[PDB]
């Protein structure tokens, strides 16, 4: 399903993006953990958030969704009661494994199934620390499901250096800690994704984050502590915030106001990224939401300047690499992106994908095996396919996105082979784009 975008007059509006999965599913779980009411708006209900509803629901929360508004009476902290029935994840396997960290140390059995898809997938990350706190582990082949767990009475806080950093054993391990009388402690070479930390701060637990000369954090919980009902809008998620933003700040003649984003540093490095290469992002009506730096930006039409990247900043813009690219490819000079340590462990993999949509699109750019470079041209004259040449997506909706978005900038149209994909991750991409005034034709 080809789509094609056409040179746009200028994008205004004012969207809300579909909420963050992380932040959703941790908002719906600590709802379901701890005391009192939690209401949450902006869920993003996919199957990690669902699942863990209903694992919730199964040992004891009460949820209802009322209005726009998910109401969540939670069981208290330590208050979770033994589940009647196996908690199927289906393929929700971030909602399994955290869950997993959940209940593990919960003095009752747990059995944990999923489809055959996330039964294949290894747990032995989320189960190895969740022994060390004494919890007996019944599990498949190299540890993978179905799992059944069963804590210990009064389980033991670890102090976990997460052999490879790696932010949802963070999470499992801490929300583990959350039933473990002491302080669990988790150490990770490098900050990964913090939003269990912040949404257990944003919840009332006594966490804290100490990080040393290198970067090195230390993450200290004191574990049954309290956790209390918030009221939560939850933040958009950060890839699909991208979108709109990029198309806004490279679309001359726009402005767009893009509501609740969230300016967590460790999934904002696109946001930052762009900042340094001087879009004009106005950061509005900053506010906490569930322990989260929220805040709406009004994006304006800016003209981008080419910045390098460091590699560093790719953990927390992983998926923006594409859209990033295409930005570049509008911005003055050249934009380095560097690290080749995992597009799919490699730089070449999709990361060739992006330069080979550039290039089909007249962009200037060097694909080197350890550095993206793009000179860009930001009246985008040349740029795009007059002949209507595709982008190949490779099934990658980021590519699919990120190129329809630059033939909104384009002197030529940007063709992508697909739009498929974008049902799949970003369903409202094409009405909410459409919607500030992108023309983007769909097969």
């Amino acid at each position: 399903r080809p789509a094609t975008a056409r040179k746009s007059s200028g994008l205004s509006g004012t969207v809300r993006i579909p909420g963050d999965k992380s932040i959703s599913h941790r908002s719906f779980m600590f709802g379901g953990l701890a005391s009192g009411e939690t209401r949450i708006t902006g869920l993003l209900e996919g199957e990690d958030v669902i699942n863990t509803g209903k694992a919730m629901q199964a040992m004891g929360a009460r949820i209802r969704k009322e209005g726009d508004t998910w109401i969540i009476d939670g069981v208290g902290n330590g208050g979770l009661l033994a589940p009647e029935a196996p908690l199927d994840f289906g393929n929700a396997a971030t909602g399994c494994r955290l869950t997993m960290g959940l209940v593990g140390v919960y003095d009752f059995d747990s059995t944990f199934i999923g489809d055959a898809s996330l039964t294949k997938r290894p747990m032995g990350r989320v189960l190895n620390p969740l022994r060390e706190m004494g919890v007996q582990v019944k599990s498949e082949d190299g540890d993978r499901l179905p799992v059944t767990l069963r804590g210990p009475k009064t389980p033991t806080p670890i102090t976990y250096r997460v052999p490879m950093a790696s932010a949802q054993v963070k999470s499992a391990v801490l929300l583990a800690g959350l039933n473990t009388p002491g302080i669990t402690t988790v150490i990770e070479p490098i900050m990964t994704r913090d939003h269990t930390e912040k949404m257990l701060q944003g919840f009332g637990a006594n966490l804290t984050v100490e990080t040393d000369a290198d970067g090195v954090r230390t993450i200290r919980l004191e574990g049954r502590g309290k956790l209390t009902g918030q009221v939560i809008d939850v933040p958009g998620d950060p890839s699909s915030t991208a979108f709109p933003l990029v198309a806004a700040l490279l679309v001359p003649g726009s402005d767009v106001t893009i509501l609740n984003v969230l300016m967590n540093p460790t999934r904002t490095g696109l946001i930052l990224t762009l900042q340094e290469m001087g879009a004009d992002i106005e950061v509005i009506n900053p506010r906490l939401a569930g322990g989260e730096d929220v805040a709406d930006l009004r994006v304006r039409s800016s003209t981008l300047k080419g910045v390098t990247v460091p590699e560093d900043r790719a953990p927390s813009m992983i998926d923006e690499y594409p859209i990033l690219a295409v930005a570049a490819a509008f911005a003055e000079g050249a934009t380095v992106m560097n690290g080749l340590e995992e597009l799919r462990v490699k730089e070449s993999d999709r990361l060739s994908a992006v330069a080979n949509g550039l290039k089909l699109n007249g962009v200037d750019c060097d694909e080197g095996e350890t550095s993206l470079v793009v000179r860009g041209r930001p009246d985008g004259k040349g740029l795009g396919n007059a002949s209507g040449a595709a982008v190949a997506t490779h099934l990658d909706h980021r590519i699919a996105m990120s190129f329809l978005v630059m033939g909104l900038v384009s002197e030529n149209p940007v063709t992508v082979d697909d739009a498929t994909m974008i049902a799949t991750s970003f369903p409202e991409f094409m009405d909410l784009m459409a919607g500030l005034g992108a023309k983007i034709e769909l097969s």
